[PDB]
């Protein structure tokens, strides 16, 4: 899961949304480096350091940096695209007055631009410490966004709803970028005397794990089963009138192609699927599917980048969701089970994946994934995908001639780097990635405005590969 075949909904609203996608053209605005740097100096959030910025890079790197800037895009799974459409339909029918008025004329591309542009600058912790684009700082209050009890400064026109942030956890960012240092957790933006020990550049991908810190929102709604959340009143377990909550459960269940969700007392006694945790029950079957969406996007993206680079990809894989967001003891095993599954399902498509390197994992071996293993790939020019499992720094120099594809653990409601923008330069993987690359500008929708935008959305499709959304919709 997911399957290779996607089903096209026949209803007029979906057909119209796809028609509009099929009218989009790829942006091709010439990159003006001086214009970029000026935009960056006027960005609505302050940089604690400049060493990870375009302006601090050598002049002899300007040509490549211009290409890196134009190489950036947001990217979602083809199934995520259909989910976004179904979300718009659901909110236009069941949303509040506040929600209905902002989604009224919104296209798919517009919703994606909103998820990029209206996310907070930072947003971290179980109690939602935040800075909005308008500079307001506080804790909590996002549960009320987009409801008739919403209030300044957390209103739908300014910030995202938790229902939207849950969507945004499926929206990833990718670009080529200079590497400043080896990108260790504690790099803190340090500059090196020379880059003899590191790769000079590569692909950097912001992926987002599942978040369970905050009850009754995000992936907790789908994967966590608790006594207070999983009730008939909240739309679970479904001669009953449809409610907004129950309809929203249905579109997420249909996204995961699950035939039911659960009332707490109705959950089967089955430890191959369910794990008891402090909050209640953790459903590793739906967790595997949520991972599979992220991993499909990553692998199809890495394949496309590597094919255009003319060399195999070396993927630095991090445990998204397994750090400060770790929520179950078997979760890392579900992670690796899911990843092996997608490597095998995608099969011959991954001709240009060379090494998958799991960095900072506690399990040495899950299924066939252990250090030195090779997953065979039909017609792969090197016979298969090499697996590694050991700590490395993402920017370390490669002994093979391969394209480094560096993942970092991001956040659905924060700019790349997240607490980086609160001047916490050493914390989690997120500020470490911002400090050691150019993504704090190149993946920033308020700085890389011509390429990090909804109109440049790309789609990862099992059948059609990685395509700009216009090309993808036209092939449907
Ligand atoms: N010193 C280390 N060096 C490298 N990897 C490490 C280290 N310590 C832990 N890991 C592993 O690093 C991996 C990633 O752990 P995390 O960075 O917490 O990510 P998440 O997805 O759980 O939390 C994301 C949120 O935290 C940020 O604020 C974001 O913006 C979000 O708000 C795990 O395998 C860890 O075991
Ligand atoms: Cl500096
Ligand atoms: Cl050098
Ligand atoms: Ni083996």
């Amino acid at each position: 899961w997911p399957g290779k075949r996607t089903n096209l909904p026949e209803n007029a609203f979906t057909q119209r949304m796809l028609q509009e996608c099929g009218q989009m053209a790829k942006p091709d605005a010439s990159v003006d480096l001086d214009n970029f740097k000026a935009i960056s100096e006027q960005s609505p959030a302050e940089f604690g350091i400049d060493s990870c910025r375009v302006k601090a890079q050598p002049e002899d790197r300007s040509d490549r940096i211009r290409e890196q800037i134009a190489s950036a895009y947001p990217v979602i799974h083809e199934r995520t695209l259909l989910l976004f459409i179904s979300f718009l339909e659901h909110k236009l029918t069941f949303g509040s007055e506040q929600e209905k008025a902002i989604y009224k004329d919104m296209t798919v591309v517009d919703l994606v631009q909103r998820l990029l542009a209206k996310r907070c600058v930072w947003f971290f912790g179980a109690n939602d410490y935040y800075r909005t684009m308008q500079g307001n700082i506080g804790n909590e209050g996002f549960e009320a966004v987009g409801t008739p009890a919403e209030k300044e400064p957390l209103t739908l026109t300014s910030v995202l709803s938790y229902d939207e942030i849950k969507l945004s956890a499926l929206l990833y960012v990718s670009c080529h970028s200079e590497f400043i240092n080896n990108g260790s957790r504690v790099n803190g933006g340090e500059v090196l005397q020379n880059k003899d020990t590191i790769e000079r550049e590569g692909v950097v991908i912001g992926l987002i794990g599942a978040r369970f810190e905050r009850p009754d929102v995000m992936e907790y709604q789908d994967i966590m089963i608790t006594k207070t959340q999983n009730t008939e009143a909240n739309g679970y377990g479904f001669s009953e009138t449809v409610t907004p909550a129950s309809d929203l459960r249905r579109i997420w269940r249909e996204f995961y192609e699950e035939p039911r969700d659960f009332i707490y007392a109705d959950t089967p006694y089955d430890t191959t699927r369910f794990e008891e945790v402090s909050q209640g029950i953790f459903d590793h079957q739906v967790m595997r599917k949520r991972y599979a969406i992220s991993f499909d996007t990553l692998l199809l993206e890495a394949q496309d980048r590597a094919f255009k680079a003319g060399k195999p990809a070396y993927i630095h894989v991090v445990g998204i969701g397994l750090g400060v967001w770790k929520a179950a003891r078997q979760q890392e095993r579900t992670f690796l089970e899911s990843f092996e599954g997608r490597l095998r399902a995608l099969g011959e498509r991954l001709s240009h994946i060379g090494v998958v390197h799991f960095s900072w994992f506690h399990l040495a071996c899950v299924g066939s994934l252990h250090d030195g293993a090779i997953i065979p790939v039909d017609k792969h020019p090197q016979g298969g995908i090499r697996i590694r499992n050991s700590v490395r720094n993402p920017g370390d120099k490669l002994t093979e001639d391969m394209l480094p594809v560096v993942t970092y653990a991001w956040d659905g409601n924060a700019l790349p780097g997240n607490e980086f923008w609160a001047n916490m330069l050493i914390s989690t993987g997120d500020p470490a990635a911002a400090c050691s690359t150019l993504i704090s500008e190149l993946q920033n929708p308020h700085i890389n405005v011509h390429y990090m935008n909804g109109a440049n959305l790309h789609i990862a499709s099992v059948e059609h590969g990685l395509l700009h959304v216009g090309d993808y919709a036209r092939r449907l």
